[PDB]
């Protein structure tokens, strides 16, 4: 077909964990979708320690935004590397088909541009990320990856082939960090990402992190900046890991329908506590809350979570159900 | 509808890997179940060294007891915390919907006691586990957690939708431990839970367990506390793990039909070898047993199995199947 | 049944990655399958930088070598363990019901040989791997350790009961190594297997690898060695990791049909980008390639493949599909 021929839908995104507007139900035809985004390279503060880091990032956010199309549309990226970073850059799609993901036509110095188009065959949530050759875990694990949602035309569905609605989505990508540690056990800063590469190539085969974040930070999911949601909504949580393994859970919920690891001609999974999103894979909970107050949404390696930093929370508001869930008799002597 | 109509039952739990005597078909319409459980904090000996730890427990054990109730019946647990204990600590359910899965709502002090009552909305097995804020890892992994079995109402089923009904019913608790090393190796004794907290937070944050252990102890599931089963029975074994993914295996034998994330509306996997269980998440794995003999249990990182403590062993009595299994030719020069 | 009424076929077996010949929808009734295998305990060089180990192997290889049956017929192995060798060994089959998987019954010193038969009741593909009392995670991580693929009757089917049939297949075996090192990180070298025990030990008990390797070698599944196929073709790449967790990626494709744990008789889950196989286990994927070039196939922990070794490369024949992926406008200032 001739691609010329279809219409075009330029897409302004918007930062983690929020989501650029879309439809579930595909509205038009086969479009092609123009997205672009800006790497930036820049210090990050990570815990609440202080702990400076040089990130990579998509856009300026760790992790990188949100993309929304529908299956057999054509993403059309134009990926700008600006000559205020030092490095080469690429991305790797794995919503993709060919030239590893794109990683082999995306390849950007600083002061380069470039755009890619790719038609979105299947449907499902898909970590991007990028991967120069020879320095791929390097600036994945320095926050460079995000990822895509292909949506089935007809929206989702769940085991029995009936609709599935969101009220509202949120994006939490889970990053790891190795930050180089020297013998005491104290961070190393460094003057170059080159005089860096070595001992973070070091600190990563310990296969170890120091750091495990949503949304680029300790605490970043928390407080100001909790998710939120009503009782009775129905909130789809895209959740995603490009290079470990991580096992989401929301404390005092359950995941209704989940698609663990992301992709959506498969029935999703129903009622489950805890599920398992493989290293390099995006995956989907859909939920409708129930109860109203504080829940902590984490990775469940508790160590991870509450010591590493792999924890956000909801604020939900509304009414409590005490057949739900009562205390018969509060804590008392 | 008025609780206060509906029947009540006691249960009275037993240790594990044993489970108290449920129905797995529902002889009664919705109950109360009512449960109680003391907390006891002691020391425990957990390898064959003679390693000792402080340990924090459910009913004097590690895991806690498995509790089975059945879909949309209600679990009222009163929970004690006698003032021979030292901490504070309070339950979690993953089965539960609300108050951080009753976290929020079961904080005891040592001399105090509570009673949270929660609607068992979702079938499935589910891990439940201690979680005081802001020192969640350190209590689960000291042993303050178990599981509860949330069966169907109309029991098990295939994924056909034909019933399976098990024979005997095994509970096995995986405990992941951080005992804190000095620079040389040894293991670290501490003279009180606050002057230990830091080296176990130390030790937690390696990600590198020192043991990983069922039922509370290196070889705790073998010799004379070995699973036993006969020829022709059916086992369900339910597995849980509250901090940590693991991969069970039968060795000699298979997984017929597993929940590895252990919620019954979905259909089981079939003849599987091994089974990941995340982190978090309690699974159930049914097997009817064709061959007598010694069987080992294991979490297949054989590491983690052989070195580490992650080992049972089953004893079955019965017939040999020569069609299934032989030695044509014994080992010979 | 007199089993000595049914067939006898021999297969003589080939090197990893490549497979021996076999039908995938049976041609033949019930047959007893006769494979040969002979240990041998043998040096090998592992990385680039010339990392020399004592490896542990069936019939020369790691990975041991793919066996091929159907269900329902009887796998007899001769086992050979040459008085060139200087340890014990013997095999567990995942596939097999009873005696630890056949290792209670094939225990063999150097100079001794023995023939086990198993009845391959359960399709699906399996891991095999020796298992001396005592001294399990050893063997298996000394790369003594294959798979073994027992096909349905009428091959494989998609999720919807419709036939899927490769035109290639593919063995890759990955390998977690922990080569014991000295204080300041570099490896120790061993006069004797006793003398190295108690170090392999405490390697092990790290958890942390120190190479994670397909087919035997950092690079084996490159260059001259890469997988190939054509635009068009199906493949079957089937992934076994005996010990430890992972989660295969095709960079640039995708699992269209994924048994992520191995087993037949369930249906694969579609379009996967990444999937988790964990320890223990063997997994297989089926893609369909639609665009040429070069694509990695790794385990989507980046740093275990790009640092440690667990990354090949497939090198695919044919025409650029442009209306799948183009560069639209080329990288430029
Ligand atoms: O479910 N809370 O750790
Ligand atoms: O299956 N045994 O390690
Ligand atoms: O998908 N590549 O790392
Ligand atoms: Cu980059
Ligand atoms: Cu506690
Ligand atoms: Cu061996």
């Amino acid at each position: 077909v001739d691609i010329s021929t279809l219409p075009r839908v330029k897409v302004d995104l918007v930062k983690p964990p929020f989501v650029h507007a879309h439809d579930q139900v595909a509205k038009t035809g086969p479009r092609v979708v123009e997205f672009t985004m800006t790497i930036e390279e820049k210090k990050l503060v990570i815990d609440r320690e202080g702990t400076e880091i040089h990130a990579m990032t998509f856009n300026g956010s760790v992790p990188g935004p949100l993309m929304v199309v529908h299956e057999n549309d054509y993403v059309e990226l134009r990926l700008i590397n600006p000559d205020t970073n030092t490095l080469l850059h690429n991305i790797d799609f794995h919503a993709a088909t060919g030239a590893l993901g794109g990683g082999a036509l995306t390849q950007v110095n600083p002061g380069e541009e470039t755009t890619l188009r790719f038609k979105a065959t299947k449907p499902g949530v898909f970590v991007y990320h990028c991967a120069p050759e020879g320095m791929v875990p390097w600036h994945v694990t320095s926050g460079m990856n995000g990822a895509i949602m292909v949506l089935p035309r007809d929206g989702l569905k769940d085991e029995k082939g009936q609709p599935l609605t969101y009220d509202k989505i949120y994006y939490v990508g889970e990053q790891d960090f190795y930050v180089p540690k020297d013998e005491a056990g104290n961070y190393k800063k460094y003057e170059t990402p080159g005089e860096a590469y070595e001992d973070a190539v070091k600190a990563m085969r310990t296969l170890t992190p120091t750091h495990i974040v949503f949304n680029g930070a300790v605490g970043a999911l928390t407080g100001d900046h909790a998710l939120t949601a009503a009782v009775g909504e129905r909130v789809l949580v895209v959740h995603s890991q490009a290079n470990r393994d991580t096992r989401p859970h929301l404390i005092g919920g359950h995941g209704d329908y989940v698609w663990a690891t992301g992709k959506f001609r498969n029935p999703p999974d129903l009622d489950q506590e805890t599920w398992l999103i493989p290293g390099g894979t995006a995956g989907a909970a859909f939920y409708t809350f129930r109860q109203p107050g504080v829940y902590a949404y984490v990775n469940h390696n508790l160590i991870e979570a509450f010591e590493l930093g792999a924890a956000g929370h909801f604020k939900v508001t509304g009414e409590w159900n005490d057949d739900l869930m009562t205390s018969v008799v509060k804590p008392a002597s």
